[PDB]
């Protein structure tokens, strides 16, 4: 296509995020394809995020599930669970890597953003969302969207 | 899942008939989305063909056709049909759908099919350039066909 995509084999736009990628399941992180990335990035960065995280625990209404930054722009696919060879920032948890959908309290939205840049960031561990959109400001490309929903069963 | 675009006159990557040629009456040819995210406000049709002779066109792509704005349930548009959307220009400086007329060799012709999660502004002359430029941010979902044509 003419811009660039973000798709899983394991969901469609807007459609359940299978168990095995949840709480409910093992937990792992789902696959995820990069497609129609432009010549010019040389790095990508995927934010994966719940703005519907009840507020009564997250007052900003918005948990962070993974960050990832530093991707090769020509990664293709990240299977499921795999090993990441980029850094992997701070979750809103605190710790690093992914955090799987558990909602508590109804169905959520779970928001997977990519984002192809001109540059190859600073190589910095413990990176919060915050930080990670200053360090990309002047160089964002494109953008592509990916959402899948959870509700526990 | 995913989105898909058809067409009942051709499947993906077979020739396109003549009719939606140059070499026939050259109206557009039927086209079908399916499974259109329920969040998409719009869609978008871009048409091309990147076996354009380079010497006619350097950069390699030649634009038949620009749609958007149409609407997320459309669900198909009928050959040659009176099109309730926004159409843009094409490479050949009009408005609307261009048929192949490969003068060289068997071209690939691409049609992209975008939803997207808002409806954009309502303009005049949109280029597919300006049209991708307004889209990133927005798209939700991306669906393919493609077809051939060969004199
Ligand atoms: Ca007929
Ligand atoms: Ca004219
Ligand atoms: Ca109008
Ligand atoms: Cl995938
Ligand atoms: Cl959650
Ligand atoms: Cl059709
Ligand atoms: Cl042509």
């Amino acid at each position: 296509s003419n811009a660039m995509q973000l798709t899983s084999q394991a969901f469609s736009y807007g459609r359940p995020i299978p168990k095995k990628y949840s709480c409910q399941g093992v937990g792992i992180s789902p696959p995820l394809s990069f497609s129609d990335v432009p010549r010019e990035a040389k790095s990508l960065v995927l934010i994966v995020e719940d703005p519907d995280v009840p507020p009564s625990v997250r007052e900003d209404g918005l948990w962070i599930h993974w960050i990832v930054y530093n991707l090769s722009p020509v990664v293709s696919n990240l299977a499921e669970g795999a090993q990441i060879f980029a850094v992997q920032g701070l979750n809103t948890a605190g710790e690093i890597g992914y955090c799987p959908p558990c909602p508590p309290d109804a169905k959520h939205r779970y928001y997977f953003y990519a984002y192809a840049l001109d540059v190859v960031l600073s190589d910095e561990e413990g990176v919060t969302k915050e930080q990670l959109l200053e360090a990309m400001d002047g160089h964002i490309i494109a953008t592509a969207e990916l959402m899948g929903t959870y509700e526990k069963d």
